[PDB]
């Protein structure tokens, strides 16, 4: 499993959009699916 | 014809209002009309 990420979390705040409120906008961006299909086995409980 | 203007291009980026966007607001200002009415003649195609 290969996770790709950017290791910092961008933070913004704005009295400018809503006037009496502050509205903290924080976001980080991150993603990943499997790189190697032979390296993960699963336990199915059915059969 | 006399053109009056400011020689720049004011850029204001706005992460705040359109929140997942950046929203560059750029505005220069310019005006102008004819200064010497004798120095422009026209070709009318009618009559």
């Amino acid at each position: 499993y290969t996770i790709a990420e950017r290791p910092d979390l961008r933070v913004l705040r704005d009295p400018f959009s809503a006037k009496p409120h502050v509205l903290f906008y924080a976001s980080k961006r991150v993603g990943g699916d499997v790189s190697d299909f032979a390296a993960i086995k699963l336990l199915k409980f059915a059969a």
